[PDB]
């Protein structure tokens, strides 16, 4: 049972951090690892692996740590690193971190990720607020008759607050695919036709799980590379991490400021 | 063995109803539960759970009953409620009811469902004949080299008969998704681009199985809500059932008049 | 570990053929079985089933044999027949033949298949070079952080060589679907919108695996039928095999000549 597992994880989080309840949770994706320090001074740092139900992250660029950080008037859970469906894990494990965070009191989830940019106006290193998503995985983290509405899955209010921190922030539709292979140029052209502005291999299930659990979501993609076929240059995860590092300072500052506005 | 399991179920149906063979089968979807009265008076009513191979439905609004009803010159098998892929069962179980009906003698399957309306003309409460479908589940109920043709999956002949009952019935293409989460507005815009007029989380596999088993199919979607993002109002299953209830008498009467024409 | 299984198979292949290493591998798809003769005189012919990791092909038209044939200056592994995801096997098995071929020394994979034609200028019996693909299976043969780039998945260089053999060769985008049911006309219209020129139920995963393993790929689809809904006539696998047979002489001559140019 996902709920009981989440509660057990939340209890351990409370016991180890000494904080009975957190207010916000942030998941740092590929390329975002170095932005963790700017969020603030952690009062607790521990391995995600220690927590019940947490499959340790294994992808390059994911620290696999959980930090408790005070940001503004909030106590924030920072999930440095995440796991993905392409790693072979049942979605119950993929969305467990968000569910555990919710069980720990977090009613706002800030989901960040590295994405390929499909819209012509997007440049490498640019942060893009996720306005909506396209779940192209043919899967759902929900089982049974859990008919969750996804109309304002990415809270307009939170995107407005982000815009208050930095007015220049653009928005875009994120397409979530299975992965782990990158897309072919033809698939990218297809995604453009489908209305996608960004492409990645995560986030969508976590967003669905968050909404199902009653939490709001702010999604932020860092354009770590132009989508396959745009430049013709081959994609590389190492380069994705490098591109993310170049914007780490701005990203950390952005997250710290926006969260404090919540 | 799917076929043998279907034969066993068909035998129990014959013994329990006292009817050696049925001619038509109707699967009542979400919101269609109370349409049974308008179909006619059952001569036998029994729990699906008591039939070999039948996984009991669990979604709200699905009774999980089987009724034998005389409609016109036909002996009709009415499956009040269905199971869906989002409930986690292998497709063999999802399409078993249709295969059991075929084994019971039904050469015509009337598959009804609750669907979100995407096309501009559609209104809540409007019945729509399924002209074709878009299987967007990345799955198939068929295994191995069962290369079944789906050119006229939804019999033009049956749609013609349906229009004799109600000349104003409109047609539309049904998009079948995994579920159980409702679609995001972006996904709905994507489906419109793909050619979808209706969207649901069932039916496609049942239609495929019916075709593979030599049965004709008449699909009827009841627009229980406008697709996500159309009205901007959040979708709700309880509201889907309420919408269905408001049109149940009309739907039952429609089904009765159409089936009598078979 | 797929790589270890691949090496083991490669060792058995070397022992059984008396050839320490092969240079090119060709997978003959549906309808291509009779094209074998034109490739040359095999020095060894053995059942795929007798090789480690090879799940025996079962689809009609797939011989399930492995032949070592000298073509031009190359020692070629000819895989007469393949397995498909619709047969229910884990993708590790679906791409094993290609990985085994790579482990045996093949740095070039010629993947042939039978496909439905969507583009108006394509005719039944026409061979079409695959310029790119659309993986619409919601799956990948890769696991974990295998972030493989698919920018030039179908080697432009190899397509140029094929063109030297037959200058009139057309190119097109191949859409890979789960199968085994054929597409509905509405689905075909959708595929056209997505940019597909050809449609089939194989190849994409093999191409991805080949790329991840460092081999170039030349994809050749034989239009064995026009896509569902184009003619209005139902599709049939037996007819697909018949269409393939009608072009077998041309296909075999094409393959023999192109491979000699590698
Ligand atoms: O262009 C892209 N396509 C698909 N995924 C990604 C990503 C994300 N980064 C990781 C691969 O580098 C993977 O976890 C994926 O979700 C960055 N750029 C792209
Ligand atoms: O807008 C919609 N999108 C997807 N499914 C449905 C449905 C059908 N009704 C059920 C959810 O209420 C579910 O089984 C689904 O198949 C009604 N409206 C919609
Ligand atoms: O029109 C078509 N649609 C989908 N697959 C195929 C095929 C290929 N041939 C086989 C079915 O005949 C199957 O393995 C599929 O990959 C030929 N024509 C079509």
């Amino acid at each position: 049972d996902p709920d009981e597992l989440a509660r057990r994880a939340a209890q351990v989080i409370a016991d180890r951090t000494g904080i009975g309840e957190h207010d916000v949770a942030v998941v740092l994706g590929s390329g975002w690892l170095p932005a963790v320090a700017a969020l603030g001074s952690p009062t607790t740092v521990l391995p995600q692996a220690e927590l019940p139900g947490f499959v340790p992250p294994t992808a390059a660029g994911h620290a696999g740590e959980l930090l408790s950080v005070p940001i503004g008037a909030h106590r924030v859970l920072v999930l440095a690193g995440r796991i993905h469906a392409y790693e072979g894990h049942d979605l119950r494990y993929v969305v467990h971190p968000v569910r555990a965070a919710r069980a720990a009191g977090a009613q706002i989830m800030v989901l960040t990720n590295a994405a390929g940019g499909l819209r012509a106006d997007l440049q490498v290193g640019q942060p893009v607020l996720i306005s909506d998503h396209l779940n192209l995985t043919a899967r759902s983290p929900l089982v049974g008759g859990e008919f969750v509405d996804l109309t304002d899955a990415y809270s307009p209010r939170l995107r407005e607050l982000a815009r208050q921190s930095d007015p220049q922030l653009a928005e875009g539709v994120y397409a979530g695919l299975p992965g782990p292979h990158y897309e072919t140029p033809a698939e990218i052209r297809m995604l453009q036709t489908l209305g996608a502005d960004l492409v990645g291999m995560s986030t969508v299930h976590e967003t669905i799980a968050a909404r199902a659990a009653g939490a709001e979501v702010l999604g932020v993609s860092l354009v770590t590379n132009l989508a396959a076929g745009i430049t013709g240059e081959p994609l590389s995860h190492a380069e994705v991490l490098a591109a993310g590092a170049a914007s780490a300072t701005r990203m950390g500052a952005l997250l710290a400021d926006v969260i404090a506005r919540f």
